[PDB]
């Protein structure tokens, strides 16, 4: 069996041509393809893996909500070779006082301390953003798992190390209230 890999994080990856063909280790008899795309009320990135999987063929597609961060992950696997590639890689309010750091599709490389821009929050939906959050998203598929920061305005300001999961999928961070509080967030702490 023979079945497309590449990863996205969060960008050219699983493009046409620079997709791979790997063939399957025996007894192995499914691809497995799985994008998961993370929105907050600034932007909006995708993740994704294609490669050899495990179990039998499927589907397992869940939608989340963290603090008003939504997340959206799909994952498929098929039998026929070379079928991991049925996936899309892609998925005025006026502003209010409070304004964090944004991490949307911004490397780990890049996304780190006060180096990020800065986005003005404003209640979209009703709901109100006076929270900012720093945290994560991970996706792991055909024994792989990508993983990017995850930065923005959120419903709550009072949330520490907090997390939605979906399978292989996990969406954790810490809240915090005070314009650009969310500089750094990993020593919160807790319960
Ligand atoms: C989301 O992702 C990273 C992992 O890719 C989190 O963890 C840190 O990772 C480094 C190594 O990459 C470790 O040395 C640190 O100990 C980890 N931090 C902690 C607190 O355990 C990262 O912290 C996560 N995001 C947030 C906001 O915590
Ligand atoms: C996503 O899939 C739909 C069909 O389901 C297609 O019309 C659309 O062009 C796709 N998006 C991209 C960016 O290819
Ligand atoms: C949104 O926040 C602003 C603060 O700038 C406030 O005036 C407004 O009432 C809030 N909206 C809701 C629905 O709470
Ligand atoms: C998964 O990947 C790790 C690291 O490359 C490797 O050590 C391990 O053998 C792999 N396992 C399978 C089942 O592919």
């Amino acid at each position: 069996l023979e079945c497309y890999s590449c990863v996205q994080k969060a960008d050219d990856g699983c493009s046409p041509n620079k997709m791979k063909t790997v063939k399957c280790a025996p007894g192995v008899d499914v691809c497995t393809e799985a994008v998961g795309a993370v929105e907050t009320i600034h932007g909006q990135f995708s993740l994704a893996v294609r490669g050899c999987g495990s179990g039998l063929p499927g589907k397992n597609d869940r939608g989340l909500d963290l603090h008003g961060l939504l997340a959206f992950i799909q994952l498929q696997q098929c039998a026929q070779d070379r079928c991991n590639a049925k996936l899309n890689l892609t998925s005025a309010y006026p502003p209010n006082g409070v304004e964090c750091y944004s991490c949307v599709g911004l490397s780990r490389e890049a996304c780190q301390g006060t180096s990020p821009p800065v986005v003005s929050c404003y209640n979209a939906s009703d709901h109100v953003y006076k929270g900012c959050f720093d945290g994560n998203v991970t996706l792991t598929a055909a024994n792989v798992t990508v993983s990017l920061p995850v930065r923005g305005c959120v419903q709550d300001e009072f949330c520490t190390r907090d997390g939605v999961t979906g399978p292989g999928f996990t969406l954790s961070g810490s809240c915090c209230q005070g314009s650009r509080c969310n500089s750094d967030l990993r020593n919160k702490t807790y319960f």
